[PDB]
């Protein structure tokens, strides 16, 4: 019920929302069907349009008009945005030369520069260059302020997940808005774009920026706007709030445009009909900037122009149908389109089996345009699994395609030419970032970054402490002139032991053998020095990683590599080695094919054993430092130590051996040397975070050797590739991966072919940030470099995406 007989007199676009049954006057009342009877008349005036004309200048105030051109309008805060241009001889903001804003130039009574977020739906990154001739206001913000060539959205690349990620700094799996449509099985409730369930606060987790501000005594505008409020009135409303008295006036605001998304769905991303919507958005930016200039705020406010996601070419004829794969198609519910999510149609059907659905969808047609996954097997960089609202079965859809259940779903619902939602590394899904104002840098270009990082910066801009989030605070300090956040490196929790030779060979009963019984004072002192760390500066280039949790581990030194060996997990947490451009690749000699050697620094009780691998018919083993890259025949014996061994499915050994034998050397040739850090990851509950011992679901048969869910590598070199990796004076360059440790290669449809046709393609799909590996391992990397900590934070968030320009 609503008692719509109240009135909006003196309450238009009120900031405090009122409780039913009392009628509402706020910027969402229309969406709730709750506005007072007189809201249109009083709050949505349109008379005489949105621009002053020569004949209106100095008019007698008429309160019926949409905006004003009378002499009293500046003190009332309600002039048309072009008033000073038409009536007082001023220039439009876009026509003024740009001039560095070195300090905030704010009216008396402003305690801090306000922040205005101008958000645009569907604004693809390439529009900034391709549309620049028709967007002069936007082009000025871009060239004069701080800009990235693009900003990476979160997966799925849909509207609600991305706007709420911008507002919270959280991945969708943590904030709870995991699509535009959702079913929550604990609530037994469905969330949709249309309708009222989405207004229930239980869907929306974390803490959005407007709440963070309000809790810390910084007042906020209401961010949301009902679709029927025209853009001109949204801008006039912001400008009027900015004229409130000091104690009532907000410091943070948002504008939202449904364009260019709305037209992009109809016409495709570059349809000739797209020029007009871009023109219209630019005009809206111009109205805001002219309006700020009238209020003497144009060199006081920080403005962010940001998009949620891009737009791709997608038509009805590029649809794959599950009815062409499944016998049982009526026993499933599909969330369809640019991703798929599958669950049982009925919880009472005991003949539902996910294994058989997955198998019927795997590599069945030669050009198949989607790939099925159990959600825990999705690339870790997507962070798309730890939420009961994400269905176990997921379909990753190729760019330009849709998936649907049956053909009748597509013609009883071609209309559309654009859509979005695909993998967030796809070029067409990238969106925009520009920052302009006293707190941003002047004429500065910054590298691409992820939208999860912006909440921290918006908090910095307003002097707020951010709520706990998935950004890396300090990684975007290079965007800011002032208000930088200066973090300290985390303290190491566990210090290592440095074991010497403590065990005789006969103390070990591991069931291992090696043909190594082959015998010098020159070379003996030498090998002793290598075991005490004499080559460590070559192989550990950025210091040892720090262990940020409580555990027992040993540092082990060798000629060609250094490791941190866990006594609890019975394997290295990390293994570090450097491969120069000149390094040579060799084979594993015939006599050493099955060689595994006891490590006399590490007790039998804290070692793996060969017998377990023999008896486990599914599990084999591999090595973290590759025997192929040994510096000499004698050093090669170190690579077969039981302390360098890790458990590997034979199917995974195909991937790992090609990485180690072919790819590492290729990268050293291309990059002028590389430093490699490799290791295991355990994430059995798919939360993106290091497992404790009691979370491990699988062991090598009959032993306490835990099986990793994934294997990582971090590959570092000099950004100036004219210097070798091991003698680099300046910034670094990195690429990393987190490969799933699977007992089959079903993910790779071309795996019966030679590794040269499919392994590198797998690795590119599973590209990762250093920071992703940090979360998964409890390790902290790059502790000892010549670089500033903020620069290192930026390096740790880099993602190598393998898309062209
Ligand atoms: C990205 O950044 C975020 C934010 O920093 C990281 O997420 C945090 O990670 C922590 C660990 O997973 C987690 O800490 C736990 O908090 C529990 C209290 O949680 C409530 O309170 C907070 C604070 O206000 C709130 O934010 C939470 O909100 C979640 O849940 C509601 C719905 O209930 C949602 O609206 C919201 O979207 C959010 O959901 C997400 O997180 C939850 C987990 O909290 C997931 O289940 C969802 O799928 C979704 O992803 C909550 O309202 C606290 O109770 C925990 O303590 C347990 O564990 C410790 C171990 O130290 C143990 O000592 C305790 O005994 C206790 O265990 C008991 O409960 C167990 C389970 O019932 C039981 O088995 C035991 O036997 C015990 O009885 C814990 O400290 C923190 O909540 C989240 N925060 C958010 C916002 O998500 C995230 O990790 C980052 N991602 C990456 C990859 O780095
Ligand atoms: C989602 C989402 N998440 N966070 N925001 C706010 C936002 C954020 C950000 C920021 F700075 F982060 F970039 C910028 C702009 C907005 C406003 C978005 C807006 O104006 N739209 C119209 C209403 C629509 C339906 C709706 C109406 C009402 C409600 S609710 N449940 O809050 O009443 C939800 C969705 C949602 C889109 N939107
Ligand atoms: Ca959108
Ligand atoms: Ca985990
Ligand atoms: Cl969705
Ligand atoms: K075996
Ligand atoms: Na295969
Ligand atoms: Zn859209």
């Amino acid at each position: 019920w609503t008692a719509t007989s109240g009135s909006c007199k003196g309450r238009c676009f009120e900031l405090q929302e009122v409780g039913p049954p009392d009628c509402r006057c706020d910027n969402l009342c229309k969406s709730y069907s709750s506005c007072c009877h007189d809201f249109d008349e009083l709050c949505l005036k349109t008379a005489r349009g949105w621009e002053c004309t020569k004949d209106r200048c100095g008019e007698v105030r008429n309160e019926e008009n949409a905006c004003h051109c009378s002499e009293d309008c500046l003190s009332r805060g309600d002039c048309c945005t072009n008033y000073q241009v038409v009536c007082k001889g001023e220039s439009h903001w876009v026509d003024d030369d740009c001039e560095e804003i070195k300090v905030p130039e704010c009216p008396a009574g402003f305690v801090r520069p306000p922040l205005i977020i101008f958000s645009v739906d569907g604004f693809r990154a390439s529009y900034m260059k391709k549309g620049s001739k028709v967007m002069p206001n936007i082009e000025k913000l871009r060239s004069c302020g701080t800009h990235a060539p693009y900003m990476r959205p979160v997966y799925p690349t849909k509207t609600f997940p991305n706007l709420y990620t911008l507002a919270t700094g959280l991945y969708p799996e943590s904030h709870g808005i995991v699509g535009n449509s959702m079913y929550d099985p604990v609530f037994d409730a469905s969330f949709h774009l249309r309708g009222r369930e989405k207004f229930n606060h239980r869907w929306w987790g974390g803490q959005p920026l407007w709440i963070t501000a309000t809790k810390q005594g910084v007042r906020a505008g209401t961010f949301f706007w009902s679709v029927s409020i025209p853009h001109e009135r949204r801008i006039l409303t912001i400008l009027q709030w900015l004229s409130l008295p000091d104690n009532e006036r907000p410091s943070v605001y948002a504008f939202y445009s449904e364009q260019p998304d709305f037209s992009g769905h109809k016409y495709g991303p570059f349809g000739p009909e797209m020029t007009n919507p871009l023109r219209e958005i630019d005009k809206t930016v111009g109205q805001l900037m002219d309006g700020l200039k009238q209020l003497r705020l144009h060199r006081c406010v920080n403005v962010i122009f940001v998009g949620d996601h891009g737009m791709e070419d997608v038509t009805c004829d590029r649809t794959e149908f599950l009815s062409n794969y499944l016998t049982n198609v009526d026993d499933i519910t599909l969330v369809p389109g640019t991703l798929g999510r599958i669950r049982a149609k009925s919880i009472n059907n005991s003949k539902y089996d996910p294994k058989t659905i997955i198998a019927a969808l795997t590599c069945k047609k030669p050009d198949q345009h989607f790939k099925p996954y159990m959600k825990q097997h999705l690339p870790k960089r997507l962070h798309y699994a730890n939420n009961r609202r994400i269905e176990d079965i997921h379909l990753l859809v190729d760019r330009r395609w849709h998936v649907a259940r049956k053909p009748l779903d597509v013609y009883k619902k071609c209309f559309f030419q654009g859509d979005h939602g695909f993998d967030n590394k796809v070029n067409s899904m990238q969106t925009v970032f520009v920052g302009y104002g006293p707190t941003f840098k002047y004429r500065t270009k910054v590298p691409p970054f992820e939208n999860i990082e912006l909440y921290n910066v918006m908090c910095d801009l307003l002097g707020l402490k951010p709520a706990p989030n998935n950004g890396t605070h300090g990684s975007l300090n290079h965007l800011l002139r002032t208000n930088t956040f200066r973090p300290t490196m985390p303290d190491e929790v566990s210090r290592p032991n440095y074991p010497g030779i403590m065990y005789l060979q006969s103390e070990f009963d591991l069931g291992c053998t090696c043909d190594d019984k082959v015998e010098n004072k020159l070379e003996e002192l030498n090998k002793r020095l290598h075991t005490k760390g004499s080559t460590k500066e070559r192989h550990l280039l950025y210091g040892r990683p720090a262990v940020l949790y409580r555990t027992s581990y040993d540092i082990l030194y060798h000629t060609d590599f250094e490791s941190g060996y866990s006594e609890i997990f019975l394997m290295p947490l990390w293994t570090s080695y450097t491969i120069s451009k000149q390094a040579e690749v060799s084979s594993i000699p015939e006599h050493l094919t099955n060689c595994v050697r006891p490590d006399v620094r590490v007790s039998p009780g804290f070692s793996q054993n060969c017998l377990a691998y023999k008896n486990d018919k599914q599990m084999s083993y591999g090595f973290l430092f590759p025997p192929y890259l040994s510096s000499s025949p004698e050093a090669k014996y170190d690579a077969f130590l039981v302390t360098n061994m890790v458990p590997m499915y034979p199917a995974f050994k195909r991937v790992w051996a090609y990485f180690q034998r072919v790819l590492v050397k290729k990268y050293a040739s291309e990059r002028n040397g590389v430093n490699v850090i490799s290791g295991p990851i355990f994430d059995y509950n798919y939360d993106g975070l290091r497992d404790t011992e009691d979370e491990i679901k699988q062991y090598v048969e009959g032993s306490s050797i835990p099986v990793p869910t994934h294997y990582y590598s971090i590959i570092t070199s000099c950004l100036d590739f004219t210097q070798p990796a091991d003698k680099c004076d300046g910034p670094l360059s990195v690429s990393s991966f987190i490969l799933p440790h699977r007992p089959d290669n079903d993910e790779s449809c071309n795996s019966s072919e030679d590794e040269s046709k499919w392994v590198e393609e797998l690795m590119k799909m599973h590209t990762a940030r250093v920071r992703d590996i940090e979360h998964l391992t409890g390790l902290d990397f790059y502790r000892k470099t010549s670089r500033s900590y903020s620069e290192i934070l930026t390096l740790k968030t880099y993602l190598h995406t393998y898309e062209s320009e």
